[PDB]
């Protein structure tokens, strides 16, 4: 049981938190298993090579700190690793060698982009169940993910484009979050979704999509969030094979029609969310009102009603009988 002076420590537990630490302290007890390391001024040359030989550590908070690339010389078994509020830009494959039983990585609030992450750096993380690379520099979707992952989240970045290889292979990904990027569809490649069989979560959100994508997997799909683009259109295919589905939100888009029977494969939606969209209630509407008619009770519907013509704006949809 020996603590360093700065830190105090408590059955595994280290708190060296908030201490302006520049380094991190050569004494941690070798029975160490959570270590507290944010909200200190840590830089890359503040790790010492002992921290690697501290076998039992599978926690470690090193957010809020000055850390400008990927800490190596981390504890080789290391499961939790929250990197948050860092300015980390280069991720080698070496750096992530050192760490292969790594399972939940935090970068969110850093600096990364594409090109700062070593083309292949995960070929050994085969446990990384959770990748959070939120707020970072992205502009794209790398290429060399593990098949492991389970949770993407990619908001707020830059990204402008989506290669299909990037997402192809992720065949137990279940959760992909790309909310508040430059996301429109000549950035979406062919099938890029097609694959991700566990996919349950797709979200959207404040992107530029023109129009509602295609070829989505509609094995587990569950959730999908579309708000708040830019939205004409629904490609006759975009809501195929989506019997699982059971929420749907487009709302803050701009459609004003929709194709016959878009909806058709819906088995098991439950909540459509449209308000504020810009509905045009004309002869291209009217299959809309019988569907709405014909559906159950149990399904909630919000904000189909009409904004054009004026004349019948506010109206709900599946109350009209004469419109033209
Ligand atoms: C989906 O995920 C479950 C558990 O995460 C796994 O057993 C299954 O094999 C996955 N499906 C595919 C096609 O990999």
């Amino acid at each position: 049981k020996s603590c360093p002076s700065v830190c105090r420590c408590d059955a595994g537990f280290i708190y060296c938190n908030d201490r302006f630490l520049t380094s991190i302290p050569t004494g941690i007890p070798e029975d160490a298993t959570t270590l507290y390391l944010q909200n200190n001024q840590i830089n890359n040359a503040g790790i010492p090579s002992d921290l690697k030989n501290l076998l039992k550590v599978e926690r470690i908070y090193l957010y809020h700190n000055s850390l400008d690339e990927f800490p190596t010389n981390l504890p080789k078994y290391v499961k939790e690793l929250h990197l948050q509020e860092n300015n980390i830009r280069t991720i080698t494959y070496d750096s992530l060698s050192k760490i292969p039983y790594l399972e939940e990585l935090h970068l969110d609030d850093n600096s990364v982009s594409a090109v700062s992450i070593e083309e292949g750096a995960f070929r050994d993380s085969n446990y990384l169940r959770l990748l959070f690379l939120s707020r970072n520099h992205l502009s794209t979707i790398p290429w060399g993910l593990p098949r492991t992952i389970e949770e993407l989240r990619l908001d707020d970045n830059r990204i402008s484009t989506i290669s299909s290889p990037s997402l192809q292979g992720l065949t137990s990904l279940k959760r992909l979050v790309l909310d508040g990027n430059l996301l429109n569809n000549h950035g979406l490649g062919d099938k890029v979704f097609f694959n991700l069989v566990n996919l349950t979560e797709l979200s959207l959100v404040r992107n530029s999509l023109t129009a509602a994508p295609v070829n989505l997997p509609g094995t587990n799909l569950r959730k999908l969030y579309l708000q708040d683009n830019h939205i004409n259109r629904v490609p006759p295919n975009a809501f195929s094979y989506l019997r699982q589905l059971y929420r749907l939100d487009m709302s803050n888009n701009n459609l004003s029609n929709l194709p016959q029977g878009i909806f058709d494969d819906l088995d098991n939606i439950t909540q459509l969310i449209l308000r504020n969209n810009p509905w045009y209630c004309g002869c291209k509407m009217k299959w809309v009102r019988d569907w709405l008619q014909s559906l159950p009770v149990k399904v909630n519907v919000r904000g189909l009603m009409c904004q054009a013509p004026e004349k019948v704006r506010g109206m709900a949809i599946k109350d009209l009988n004469a419109e033209l």
